[PDB]
């Protein structure tokens, strides 16, 4: 993601980018002579292409199964005795398998526990949220803050900067925001000086003709 | 191919099968712990499937290009001065590239020389044969006698028989008809004894009702 930022020090910029990260980027899912060798590889079976197509196809199939399952599940209850928690638990049975299989095919097992899915079912059916407003949480990757607090690890960011971090940004400052697994590479580019000119066009001067 | 044959000796049966071969089978185109290893292979990328699909797709594409090219080529002349040979040579230019590329993608280069294709163009345009009646020779593999006489090699058949070849056929006689490259395995099975029974049905006795 690209951002615009004013005159902040590199550490304040780091905190700013972290405040942006937990809702901008998708959540980090870790589960997701020489020229002659390159030429030999390029002239081989494009295995990655067909594996990607097959994976996208089976993800679409599991997504369709999940959409149908969640539509049926939410049709298995009416708004009107039974509490929203009991209703979520009663409609989760008709969708637990499809939900689990879609979370497995998209590598989303540790993000969504049965307890969190029940809490979110209760949330949705409490707030008149349709099956699609329920599945918006599970179909896409979603950003970090959407998940459990043990996956945020906000107290474990490291600011790796070639320049001292108390000095503000300038054109070309690159710095890392490292966690245990990934890192945020931040490259700075000064917003260029703009020279606007004013041109006047008469709104009546627009006159068109037939051909081409 | 399966055939029915009467009481012939194995060598006469061999000659009979050879007389059938040159117009029945397609022409021979040569250009066309352990269980753990099998399990490891079966759980790998199905490379042959996607290569076969890609080959069939590019063969269909070259076939479409060739159909269009031959339609245009035959439209480049009228029946009504110019001889059929000169007309074949004049319409071969607008289709030579597509014909060559289709013969390359289907591994049919040595079967069809430019001279034979010109002779067959002359033949077709002489006999009012449409572009599809022209392409029937080139789109499919076609049997052996359809080609040049140097690819028949009828004087180079070897009769490999476990039994003496002067004795007639019986149930289970297997024999080979070997050429330099391939071989015709011939397995004999006696046509079984049939016991017909006669049942009479009244053509007026057919009476039907509504449900199921």
């Amino acid at each position: 993601r690209f951002y615009n930022v004013g005159h902040l020090s590199i550490q304040r910029v780091a905190v700013w980018i972290l405040e942006k990260y937990y809702h901008d980027f998708p959540v980090y899912n870790p589960a997701l002579v020489i020229a002659a060798a390159a030429r030999r590889r390029d002239n081989s079976h494009n295995e990655y292409y067909y594996e990607e197509a097959e994976h996208e196809r089976r993800v679409r199939k599991r997504r369709a199964r999940l959409v149908v399952a969640v539509e049926e599940a939410f049709t298995h209850i009416k708004r009107l005795v039974m509490d929203p928690r009991e209703a979520a638990q009663a409609i989760f049975a008709s969708m637990a398998r499809a939900m689990q299989k879609y979370l497995r095919t998209t590598k989303q097992q540790p993000y969504h526990t049965m307890e969190s899915i029940l809490q979110h079912l209760e949330f949705c059916i409490t707030h008149d949220m349709t099956p699609k407003a329920f599945l918006e949480r599970y179909l896409a990757a979603g950003p970090t803050i959407q998940y459990h607090k043990e996956r945020w690890l906000a107290k474990q960011w490291t600011l790796v900067s070639e320049e001292p971090v108390t000095n503000g940004l300038k054109d070309g400052i690159v710095f890392l925001l490292k966690r245990q697994d990934f890192s945020l590479v931040v490259s700075t580019k000064k917003v260029p000086f703009f020279k606007l000119s004013e041109e006047f066009v008469d709104p009546k001067s627009h006159k068109f003709v037939m051909r081409l």
